[PDB]
């Protein structure tokens, strides 16, 4: 309690003297409270006028139009103590699977250097704003590193000052990109170094990519087993235990030195002890306190969820092959069974699974995995839209799977040769390249990010009719040398000048390792659609008058958007097409 967090509690309760007063109508039950302090601001989702003009059969349809327009009771929610059993399945699952990670790896400390570089090229690490203006001034300015430095020595210590949580089924935590270089120097080789690659850790997806997930699952249902089971966790950030933020911190035990200790104090300090600053209307600022629950920086919160998932989904699996009957109590015999279990077959169960953080499909041994519920339930990974008990219902197809909000066709090639793309429905896609985030967006720096859409649409969902003829329309209207952008950044080969044609041969053909023939494509005719139905069925217009019209039509819709650009050099990507080409 009080002697770690209060330093830090302390110098809040000091920059806001004038305000300071512990309130009585406080509405946190769950959250230890401490007081609050005076504030009054806040960041809506703006449109695309280039996606949108290009899309116009869209603007009547409410699934679209309405992703535009625009539970914090769940934080202030608590989980149980797991049972003696639990907790110690979940320890021996969790020391043998940071061993198996720490095979062919080997821990180590981010530099300044390295965090320098990722915030002068914009990867999205939730700072705040204050001293500098941006994260790009901060760390070329010396005094920074000197606040950092005081911090970094606080830690060695044991002790923090300024690792404070800025709260804003979603929640995010920004801290001050000092707080966010220590979390990073300590934790941020598990993502620089891929422990979550599928080759290093069987289950994991780290850096594979849209355009191998489905190939992924093909590979995981040609195991023997039961059904394909694919379980959303009900608000898995806040079913976090401290005995899950425990497990998490044994890396520490492969680590050495400086680094094991910088390690320590990120885990003991900020994780499994947070002080966080949360906007109430009633304006002020409250600095709450809690134990548990996740709250890490994005990327590390990914790869300890994928963590804590595939310690929990192999747990589930030892409970539908009856390697324990109770979680009450392991007996000394049923932990020799576990950890034998592990030795023996830990890496075939792994191979049975695709986990990105808290998603996961998982191809057990058998169906009796579908009522083995105790040690889910009791670990507090309750799932999402069924009762508690309702043993789950398994998918007993590959295609029809759903994981990282796609599903996955096979689909054959005129040349007999096998892709295997991912598909969502076509209005979410259409929706989510109609919207921006932030102020200041000239026409060029928006028309770049349509053509970010545009090249992701003709690479990863060429197979859609109407999204190959969009991402065409798109790069006609776009300048020809524009280069696409994004302000928040799988693997991006879409964000690239290089020609998307080339692009699609490299990612589908040169480098899959599912596709034994190496012949390239010589045109995007040879490149296939999903069967006419099967696209409609996805959410295709094909068929619509609306449709047809946009279609024969689109140089006109093409040639507004050119005219508001204003006289560039562009291309004509329509012909690539058999019905624009004559
Ligand atoms: C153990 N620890 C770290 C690494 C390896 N093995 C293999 C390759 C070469 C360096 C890095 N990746
Ligand atoms: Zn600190
Ligand atoms: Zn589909």
């Amino acid at each position: 309690n009080l002697d770690i967090i209060g330093k830090r509690i302390e110098k809040i309760k000091q920059e806001h003297e004038t305000s300071w007063h512990y309130d009585q109508d406080h509405p946190y039950k769950t959250w230890a409270y401490h007081g609050s302090y005076e504030t009054k601001q806040t960041a809506s989702s703006m449109v695309n006028g280039v996606v949108r003009l290009l899309t116009k059969p869209w603007d009547i349809i409410p699934m679209v139009t309405q992703m535009a327009m625009t539970f914090k009771e769940k934080v202030d929610t608590r989980t149980q103590e797991p049972k003696e059993g639990t907790k110690k399945l979940m320890k021996i699952t969790a020391e043998w699977l940071w061993k198996e990670l720490g095979k062919k790896k080997t821990p180590r400390m981010c530099t300044r250097e390295e965090f320098t570089r990722k915030v002068r090229s914009n990867a999205a690490l939730g700072a705040i704003f204050n001293k500098w203006k941006s994260a790009r001034e901060a760390v070329e300015d010396s005094g920074f590193w000197e606040l950092v430095d005081k911090e970094r020595n606080l830690h060695l210590e044991g002790k923090c000052e300024t690792c404070v949580y800025n709260m804003m089924s979603r929640a995010i935590w920004y801290m001050w990109l000092g707080a966010r270089f220590l979390e990073f120097e300590a934790l941020g080789f598990l993502n620089e170094d891929h422990w979550f690659s599928r080759e290093n850790s069987l289950s994991g997806v780290e850096g594979e990519g849209l355009h191998k997930l489905g190939y992924i699952l093909r590979d995981v249902s040609k195991k023997e087993g039961g059904a394909m089971y694919a379980d959303d966790t009900a608000g898995w950030d806040t079913r976090i235990t401290l005995e899950d933020l425990k497990n998490e911190e044994m890396v520490t035990n492969h680590m050495e030195g400086e680094h094991k200790k910088l390690a320590e104090a990120i885990f003991k300090l900020t994780y499994q002890n947070k002080v966080v600053r949360v906007q109430r209307p009633t304006t002020v600022m409250d600095i709450i306190s809690r134990r548990d629950q996740r709250g890490s920086g994005q990327v590390v919160t990914y790869g300890l969820n994928t963590f804590t998932n595939m310690e929990a989904q192999l747990i589930r699996q030892m409970e539908g092959e009856g390697v324990f009957k109770s979680i009450q109590h392991l007996t000394v015999t049923e932990e020799i069974a576990v950890k034998n279990w592990l030795v023996r077959v830990g890496r075939e169960r792994l191979s049975r699974m695709a986990i990105s953080g808290d998603d996961c499909v998982v191809k057990p041994l058998d169906d009796r995995f579908a009522s083995a519920l105790t040690a889910l339930n009791d670990m507090g990974k309750v799932r999402k839209d069924i009762q508690q008990w309702e043993p789950s219902r398994g998918w007993n197809d590959w295609t029809q799977v759903p994981f990282c909000s796609h599903h996955f066709h096979e689909l054959i090639m005129k040349d007999g040769r096998v892709l295997v793309v991912p598909c969502r429905n076509q209005d979410e896609l259409i929706g989510r390249a109609r919207i921006s985030q932030g102020a200041g967006w000239s026409l060029r720096e928006t028309a770049c990010l349509g053509k970010s859409y545009a090249q992701m649409w003709s690479l990863m969902y060429f197979h859609r009719r109407d999204l190959r003829l969009a991402a065409n329309a798109i790069c006609s209207a776009v300048p020809s040398h524009w280069v696409p952008t994004s302000r928040t950044t799988a693997t991006h080969e879409w964000m690239t000048t290089e020609d998307m044609l080339t692009v699609w041969n490299r990612v589908w053909i040169q480098e899959n390792p599912w596709m034994e023939d190496k012949t390239p494509v010589e045109s995007w005719e040879e490149i296939p659609y999903l069967g006419k139905r099967e696209d409609q069925w996805c959410g295709s217009l094909i068929g619509l008058t609306s449709r047809a019209t946009w279609a024969k039509n689109i140089q006109t819709a093409i040639n507004q958007v050119r005219s508001l650009i204003g006289n560039e050099e562009y291309t004509d990507y329509m012909p690539s097409m058999k019905r624009f080409r004559r």
